[PDB]
């Protein structure tokens, strides 16, 4: 058995080589993850994204490594006062799947990390927020199902652990993630069928054909939890859908919260995240709470998507 | 806080008065789940329903108050030597949600309960285990998810409980489930779509359809667990299908260890649950493994499921 | 792996084959058990002896099993309002060792339940709890150190179960515990040693001597917790001893909560119980909070005892 | 609530300004105790022993910031092949109090902490091991009782934490451990009297004295773990004592396992620690196992000691 901070150590290659400092993130990101998932555990026994957020956010100052951070909370970055001398910056989504915690189902934490583009011992602006997903440094999530489970990328592989409630440690179970030859699932919220653009009206009519060839019809799946469809389509193969509509007319998902960490790691597994025309990880930031189209998953299902919005346009 | 054993107690008319036997069976079933639970708490640190099929077999029989049990993985009866004094038969999908497992997405148990009706002291037969669903003294299922819970009921409403790892205990938390009034979410594999029932295509087309004073078009939600997308729709109003196909012109689910349960449990929580003609509980079974189109959830939506099949004959 | 409930079944000659009753009564104790040791093992992150008091007084009414409950703690005895069909009774000690709770030492609950004297229906009086100690029906401890340990006897032995958390359950660790053919150990607090009879003092002579055809001298062990010495003493052989002194004329321990219940599980390992002269089970209680000298463990260790305190009388 | 980890980052002026050295220090401790902890808190469900020393030997290696160590299983010392880069040495004792895994009483962990003398990138030698109590730069303990804690200083006070079970974390309990301004109990194993050095014995009987004037006869207390009586001692006021016999003429404990490391932490919360005549943290070593008599606690009580090995000479 190997711990997540023992694999950190061990992989001195990655992060630049500075090794020390992914350390004392990841630990901030593990006791986070730690905190929610106790309260998560005995929920039984909204509210939780305010508790996630606090406590992501006072653990993350207290590490004395970051600057600040941009929340999908909060409406404003926050500036860690006294914390200047930083050179790390964190975007996160606290607790995505709001919709699941009451019905026992499957949430999680994403977070990005980048390096300023502001001089150190200056306070972080929006600046350092809007960078495109192609320079984060790390990108990760938490996910609180059955177990609960941390998986992470810096650039070398996806790495992913399973948290051992009896040790109180995150220990490896996979240090190379990859998405499966090919995917034969699907997961998209198909009730708002009509507003979808008819390109991805028709990857679904695609979807359900008859051609064993293909392993056609695919299998449909749908938590309602990004960090989990994400999850299982990664160890099974799939496709993960988000398309704008009427409600959203840019998708739902933010760019910078929620597309880029997952595209970050989707890229890491051999597969691919786009909005439907152009790569998730290029697109240069207009403002923090920027909304994007997301379909990510195995490389050859994003294409067909692409493909049927290329000859079906107009939504 | 209350724990399930002292809730039996305090509940002495429920189960026909005989508080001291319902006791004995939930103690085996908690027990049952929370080795389970601990095999799949670390998981990540099909094998597991042989795990689970044969936890439950030894817990139950170690109550000394099973004539025996009927197991979805077990093609025959098992018949307890040394129980033949007992008066109660159990059947039971050890582990529900195979494909849930290594994604670590929810999964759950279910088991039935009924009183024997070959006389004591002789071995049970499949007599005992082929009574229809509503004969049931006792239904309930366990979903391990980001919490484990146990919900059940003896027909005096529905009872949940959550797990308290920091106790060792099971809570309750909820002593009267019930469906809101209304639904607004469909639960069912649409990517099987062309091979559905005509009918139940055309309810596909209803939930999709614009029409702000019905709240449609529904949302999507299908786990893949019958046990957690259930527990979703009960608690937030909904209607879980599986209905008849080329792989299974009968439907999929059992509808000894499957159908029967979750309909006694649904009926209890004032929803209701059928194969699209017929009550499940009504029906009177023709072998141990046979299976069964279901639906059930909120009452107003099943019943627009069955105006569909009966206006649009033919699968 | 065997459960202390299912144990409790399998053993259904033990306390005179009412199964059914000791479960419910073994169901309280675990889980006030359980609730302490929680409260206990974050007790760093007097006042523990009044929740203990609680907690344990709650589990045992909310069992509906036993009429009512004498305590260390209380004054006065508690008749459970509602309970007069009960036709059982519990003498108890919540939280022995007070003075270890702070420096993170073993601490442990005893228990000690008798059939009432007095008519069902009728509320319980004095009288049901002021039995010699040879009519106990049965009697146990829980010692909360390194694990948590529940260790019991009806009259056929001792049991000890072991708590695992990561299941929430009691296990079965040793089913038949005896006292070794000798010991080589003494409890007591020597500080004391000129207030102690002249017949202890001598005894504490005799148990530093040169001898080793004796095992002589004994080794000192003193915890400070009764439970916690006792049951090393009981595993690894030894005697404790708590005689009289100014602080105490007639011993410190409590005749009724603490010296019965222990004497019985001592005198059911094969090992001796006396007050220096005769034996602590045939004693009638003259008094609720009587208290007793109180020398237990190996039979041959009380023995030079009591011989020692007759060669030298006069304390 | 403050972590430990949260804590050492906190404190950036101890242990020399190398926080971060710090932190994979104590990272490699934390973990060897949470894997310990879990095996002794499912004992009932010497070979310990092998274990912890295994585990925390293994725990250290992976951190790769020690260059070797020295326990007291071990008959060598044992030089960490790829760690030469290492500047830190660490000399143990895995496993405190042997006598105590069976019978489910608190044993403990104890660590020392050294600065190498030998020149980096070359391989440690017993140099590096033998250097007087001090030069170390850390030192402290882990208890496990009815809880698990970690104590440890650097010089700068001794700060103590709590395991939360449920959170997975250790947490502040308390930031300055001070032993009170008197002592009122002793801890020594008496039945071993006559072998004591003069002085002692007369310690003994001054201890037994009735002098309320200075609270005597004090308590007698003897766990048989001396993490676990030194850890009551500190928080209550005391002292402990091991003198040398005839099964020990140097005494029974290490001086570089169990001595310095307990004399620095003592030291560092306001009392005193000699072997009767001189001050334990002076001595230069002569050997790797080198025993010693030990005294430590209350400074008051410990010049008593050497007061009547003074007054009262040859043992
Ligand atoms: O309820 P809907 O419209 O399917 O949206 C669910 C999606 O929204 C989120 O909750 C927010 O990103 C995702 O976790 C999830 O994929
Ligand atoms: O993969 P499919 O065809 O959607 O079937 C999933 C269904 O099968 C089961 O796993 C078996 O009953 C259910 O738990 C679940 O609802
Ligand atoms: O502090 P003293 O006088 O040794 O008394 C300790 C004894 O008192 C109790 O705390 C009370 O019964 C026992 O648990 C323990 O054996
Ligand atoms: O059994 P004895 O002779 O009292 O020795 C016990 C002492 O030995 C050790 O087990 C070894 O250092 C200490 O933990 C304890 O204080």
């Amino acid at each position: 058995m190997k711990t997540l901070g023992e694999f950190i150590v061990e992989k001195q290659h990655e992060f630049s080589h500075a090794t020390g400092e992914l350390t004392a993130l990841l630990s901030a990101i593990k006791l986070g993850a730690k905190i929610i998932h106790r309260d998560i555990n005995k929920a039984g026994l909204q509210k939780l994204d305010l508790f996630a957020n606090e406590k992501l956010k006072a653990a993350l100052k207290a590490r004395d490594i970051v600057a600040g951070i941009a929340s999908e909370e909060e409406d404003e970055i926050v500036v860690f006062e006294g914390c200047e001398h930083a050179k790390y910056v964190v975007l996160m989504d606290p607790l995505d799947g709001s919709s699941n915690i009451d019905v026992n189902v499957s949430v999680g934490t994403i977070f990005s990390i980048y390096r300023r583009v502001t001089p150190v011992g200056t306070p972080v602006t929006e600046e350092d927020f809007l960078q495109p997903g192609n320079k984060q440094v790390a990108a990760g999530y938490v996910v609180y199902g059955s177990s609960t489970m941390l998986v992470y990328t810096t650039g070398c592989g996806v790495h992913a652990f399973t948290y051992d409630p009896s040790l109180g440690v995150f220990c490896l179970c996979q240090e190379r993630m990859r998405f499966p030859e090919k995917g034969k699932t699907y997961s998209i919220n198909e009730g708002n069928y009509i507003k979808f653009p008819n390109g991805v009206k028709k990857y679904i009519k695609f979807c359900q054909e008859e051609d064993k060839s293909t392993n056609r019809p695919y299998t449909s799946r749908y938590i309602g939890s990004l960090v989990a469809d994400f999850h299982r389509n990664l160890l099974k193969g799939g496709i993960y859908l988000y398309p704008s509509t009427a409600s959203h007319p840019d998708g739902k998902l933010r760019l910078l919260y929620e597309c880029n960490p997952m595209a970050f790691l989707a890229e890491q597994a051999g597969g691919k995240a786009s909005d439907g025309k152009e790569r998730i990880l290029d697109i240069i930031p207009e403002t923090l709470h920027q909304r994007r189209s997301f379909f990510v998953g195995n490389d050859h299902m994003v294409e067909d998507v692409e493909r049927f919005i290329r000859e079906f346009p107009d939504a």
